[PDB]
């Protein structure tokens, strides 16, 4: 259980690869992911900065077979970025607020 | 068991989707799928059009879980292309031949 920033990480939460590694700024894009065991009910993906943040959206049905994750990505901060912009996806557990290594997703200019 | 060409497709399998709709027709692009269960040693994927074929390689251990596969891509028949060309890719397993319905993958110009 290491620390990182303001959370704490735990080897038990794994992301192995996102399906595609960079969007659009404007986000509402559908996504998935590849990740170790994980509760359908007490699981998010996060995308963030050193100082900003945004959940993704996705129901438990979207949570298949415990393995993988289809989401759909939040918009980055700024829409009106001229370059690109590579960030931090990585999985957040609900109740103790535990989390994986982050794996990079790079936004895009509209 | 319905008939689908010269092979036979199956319920029992299925590939709910690739990471990537797209790639270069040269090939050898590192890819991945989500699918039902499968047996690590009797399956495979292949990619297609009414006259050509091309396996894309990967290994027992490229089979995460049963629900997913990661695999290389074979290189289109032809490396000329000037346009799009999108060809089916499917499951097939090695013993009996059945194959599950096809998704769309569109090879692009080098």
């Amino acid at each position: 259980l290491v620390p990182r920033g303001s959370h704490m990480n735990t080897s038990e939460l794994r992301i192995c690869r996102i399906n595609k590694e960079s969007g659009p700024c404007t986000g509402g894009e559908e996504l998935f992911l590849l990740c170790d065991k994980v509760q359908k009910e007490d699981i998010s993906v996060v995308f963030s900065t050193a100082s900003w943040e945004g959940r993704a959206d996705f129901s438990q049905a979207d949570v298949h077979r415990q393995f993988a994750i289809v989401f759909k990505t939040p918009p980055y901060e700024d829409l009106e970025i001229s370059e690109p912009v590579t960030v931090n996806v990585f999985l957040q557990r609900l109740t103790d607020g535990v989390c994986s290594e982050p794996l990079p997703f790079t936004y895009l200019p509209r």
